[PDB]
């Protein structure tokens, strides 16, 4: 089929900037799970 586009909200226990951060420069410590909160 299609593509299914899906805009999902995200948040963290923690620090959520330092943590998006961190996994987008692929940093080892620092990243956490992410909780898709709505979409």
């Amino acid at each position: 089929g299609t593509p299914v586009e899906v805009t999902a909200l995200y948040a963290t226990d923690g620090c959520v900037i330092t943590s998006s951060i961190a996994l987008l420069t692929n940093s080892l410590l620092g990243a956490e799970p992410v909780y898709i909160f709505s979409y």
